[PDB]
RNA sequence: AAUAAAAUAUUACUUUGGAUAGUUUAGUUUCCUGGGCGAUGAAGAACGCAAUGAAUUGCGAUAAGUGAUAGGAACAAUAAAAUGUGAAUAUCCAAAAUUUGAAUGCUUGAAAGUAUACUAAGGUAUAUAUGAUAUUCAAUAUCCA
């Protein structure tokens, strides 16, 4: 599966995917906003805090049935969750993306989450059994998951 | 009054999906030549057989093949062994051809079985109906001593 975006500079960028990846889409697509364009050390602690439910996770278009939170403020959602498998998901491509760039040999604080995608894959389905002889789907909701870390630097143009 | 988080709109890239284009060892129809099955056991069914096979194909206890005749150097997924002193391959031929099935000694459900005769096992034959011939008979049915 492609990447959405190329970097810029490919020598100074570094890259980590998933496909096909067991977990839901609509958490994900929600953990990857939150994170994107941060620090890649400040998201690497982001998404720890997310697991033991310290940082929430802003749902701002799947916010249907979702609770208020207190940790909720400022952020222009009234809504959020902590979505702990998510969370642990895209730490170990970020930590992937992340030796990608050591091998590389690019300065690891300069890095930042750049691009960060998330996309629909092909769904499993099951049987759920309901009343009257009726089955119907128990279909899982897996995710691509996409990463480009680019080192940062001030933009000036005369 | 204000923010653009959600919403909406366009383009590029990616994704879910498999339309469109190109293609065809498959079909449909018409015509030509035959229309060549079976008690010498058919069609159908079952089971079994490959060095590594489940299906399918081919084959039948001589098993993905035997002989003969043509044929002339391959097969392969891997390893073997054989091979111009003849490998693949082809056949109206020869041998062989498990259990059934018209199924036919008797029984048969998913049944394992079993009788007699001929030639311990193994192999043959023994259903019903029917034509011809031979042989043994039955009925005073007609004569008849």
């Amino acid at each position: 599966v492609k990447y959405c975006a190329k970097p810029v500079n490919v020598a100074k960028a570094a890259q980590a995917r998933g496909d096909n990846l067991k977990v839901h889409f609509k958490n994900t697509y929600e953990t990857a906003d939150a994170i994107r364009g941060m620090k890649v050390a400040r998201a690497q602690e982001f998404l720890k805090n997310v697991i033991i439910k310290k940082e929430i996770v802003p749902f701002r278009k799947h916010n249907g049935g979702v609770g208020r939170k207190a940790q909720c403020k400022g952020l222009n959602c009234a809504f959020g969750r902590w979505p702990v498998k998510s969370a642990q998901f895209i730490l170990k491509l970020l930590k992937n993306a992340v030796d990608n760039a050591k091998a590389k040999g690019l300065n690891t604080a300069l890095l930042t989450v750049s691009h960060i995608a998330v996309q629909e894959a092909r769904s499993s389905r099951r049987r759920l059994y309901r009343a009257h002889g009726s089955i119907n789907s128990f279909s899982s909701s897996p995710c691509h998951i996409e990463l480009i870390l680019t080192e940062k630097e001030k933009k000036v143009a005369k």
